[PDB]
């Protein structure tokens, strides 16, 4: 009984995510698909359109057996830390495999580059040395060193995003010592992208994106809209970001994770006169800061996550806990088989453990719900503590809760 | 040139305030009405209905010749402190007279009581401790020691808020030795309480109040809700209370001004389960908290005002500055005559001076606009700076700005 791991934000689950989970099981030979998912704030620093409890329910009927929350600790980070934490969660769960998409069905060039960078790391790092001495920036210096070994056309494209993630996955399995075998396929009812489907619902029009969405997704979505009265956008939080930066001191703001030295001054100038998140993002953007990095900082500013607390938790070599969002009868089975073997606690109901990284997960949720119009927001809030793992039965349609 | 000082929060300015400003210059013989007025958040603890700017306008048109902000420092405080700073500012501007409405039109039991109490002030703390050592609570031991005198047929219930403030201005005066003579009268087109008016405005009723409000005051409110789309309610800020209590730990919330030790827990717990500001309160009530003290505490939570901020600022026996909100023709001439006399900065353009207490008023002003939707909110936030001090022409109605 062998498990194939998937690193996923499911934003939301669509037929393309369906191609992933079925190919995965098929290609890897695993009967069980375990997905580790970013819950309410994702890798690029934006909120999930819908609660992780909803998106858990979608995937459980779409062919995923276990849904484990990737803690906020590793979820809002660039790819290498993101991959480091997610892969540690899959390693902890004894997945024989890791299945990641890029535009290539070929797993080889990811491997070829890895060792190449792995082995030349010294040569690479020493080459970054000389270059900063010639007066280059570090990113330049890095771009220069890579190019000596890398510019052979393999060709691994470090541009196309989901490739980058794949490389870091391969990276993490390599330096972690994990008995994990990386797989992959070329990313593709012709299927549409996660983003463009978000634009749909956002425009209140959910009807454009259907044939691209699995059935059960559409329901729980429309259910989430009917239940809590909104779909979530970054702009939903702008008033709360605006409060956050109002109640902070520049000294305090300097200590927020991803606010680099000196920027807290630029930050504050911008928010007072910004009428939108868009405008605010605009005034903010620098060379030192890519869009998505800013959305990560703003998120940490939103959750008021400090640097030291963050360095504290990133220090841990493995995932602090395994957070159980949902399971099939198979996922429950696989689990109860490997549960004894887990070296960190399995969290189903929130009362079952206490860790600083989990407070983070729960605080993220407490912020997330704010755009819900009261009292509906309050009802929602009972879930994080209330909701026990979501259990689906693949003999069709039995939820036990 | 003679001014009478007026300690006020016009929320809104009503028929009771119109009559009190005329009688002021009447009974005090002073050619000038100088009001010190809570800016945005008030003594009762709640948000002002309308910005300090527009409320200044209901006053300048009703015979108040000068309006100074009562800093948050003084404004959102227990009456003992609120009285001190307000009276303190009015003497800085050298008001020779003081005028306050009251449930007792009679200053003599105000003057008596105060002059009575210090005469015995040793006798009290003895009977207090005698009650205290016998195990009485603080207010009880106070209620008892204080009823060992004063309990004659006089009445002048200091169970009444007006008599409270009134005694407190008078006390601050005498204790301060200020050369300012205090006056008072009872409270009576027609006339009701600002509160009864507010609650009527909350009840989707404005022109109902028009017997109870002067014209300018009435004309001024409509333009507000027109431009920013709201009247400001305590409940209106609830989401930002939920959000601000969502990011804070216990030991951080402990350090907020007016949050007693250990009460952080109950607050943090209660905010989660409250879908209503009202619900929130009832979960928070302990006999060591009046209802206003709770409200006041909730403001400090919203503005993130810390014990050390407050207490380190509360220390001084003078006022940090004079913020000029607005002035009439008469007012300006009075400011000019005494301008050289102010021992503390006269702040007109905020640019001119920077102070931690001033920093605090600016903070409250950014907190104030939060319920306002954009584009307006960003535009509201402009007013604390690039707003020239308002000026109005006493004789036939002209603002010069
Ligand atoms: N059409 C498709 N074909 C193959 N794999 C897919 C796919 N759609 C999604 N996946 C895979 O599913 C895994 C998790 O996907 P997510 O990260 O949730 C969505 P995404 O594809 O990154 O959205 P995006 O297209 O807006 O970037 C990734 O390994 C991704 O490659
Ligand atoms: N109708 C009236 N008669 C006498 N005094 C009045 C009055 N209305 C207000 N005042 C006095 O004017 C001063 C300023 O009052 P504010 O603090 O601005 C509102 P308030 O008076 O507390 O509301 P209220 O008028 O509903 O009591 C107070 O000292 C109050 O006693």
């Amino acid at each position: 009984m062998k498990a194939v791991g998937l690193v996923v934000e499911y934003n939301p689950f669509h037929n393309g995510h369906l191609y992933h989970a079925q190919t995965a099981k098929l290609q890897t030979g695993c009967d069980t698909a375990v997905a580790v998912m970013s819950g309410h704030f994702l890798q690029r620093g934006e909120p999930a359109v819908v609660s992780k409890w909803a998106r858990t329910k979608m995937a459980l009927q779409s062919g995923v057996d276990l849904v484990i929350e990737l803690p906020y600790l590793y979820a809002v980070q660039k790819a290498d830390i993101f991959a480091r934490g997610s892969v540690s969660i899959l390693n902890e769960l004894e997945c024989e495999a890791l299945f990641f998409g890029s535009e290539n069905g070929d797993i080889k060039p990811f491997l070829e580059t890895a060792q190449l960078i792995d082995e030349h790391k010294h040569i690479l790092n020493d080459r970054i040395k000389e270059e900063l001495k010639k007066g280059a920036s570090y990113p330049a210096a890095a771009a220069i060193a890579f190019s000596s070994i890398l510019h052979t056309e393999s060709a691994l494209d470090l541009s196309k995003p989901n490739n980058i993630l794949g490389y870091q996955y391969v990276t993490s399995i390599l330096t972690g010592g994990y008995p994990m075998k990386p797989y992959t396929t070329a990313r593709i009812n012709h299927i549409a992208s996660a983003t463009s489907i978000r634009k749909a619902m956002i425009g209140q029009n959910l009807e454009a994106c259907l044939r691209f969405l699995p059935a059960a997704s559409a329901r729980e979505l429309a259910a989430y809209r009917k239940s809590f009265g909104l779909w979530h956008t970054p702009e939903s939080y702008f008033s709360y970001l605006k409060y956050s930066l109002s109640t902070v001191t520049a000294r305090e703001l300097q200590q927020v994770y991803e606010v680099e030295e000196g920027l807290e001054h630029r930050i504050i100038r911008s928010i007072r006169k910004s009428s939108s998140y868009q405008e605010f993002m605009e005034l903010l953007k620098t060379k030192r800061y890519t869009w998505t990095r800013l959305q990560r900082m703003n998120t940490h500013i939103l959750t008021r996550t400090k640097k030291q607390d963050m360095q504290k938790l990133l220090d841990n070599d493995k995932a602090p806990y395994i957070r159980l969002l949902g399971m099939t009868k198979k996922g429950q089975a696989y689990l109860s088989e490997k549960k004894k073997a887990l070296s960190v606690p399995l969290v189903s109901k929130l009362s079952s453990f206490s860790h600083p990284a989990l407070d983070l997960d729960v605080k993220a949720s407490r912020i997330y719900s704010l755009p819900i119009e009261e009292p509906l927001r309050t009802e929602f809030d009972l879930q994080e503590y209330g909701h026990a793992p979501i259990r689906y039965d693949e003999d069709e349609q039995h939820f036990l809760n």
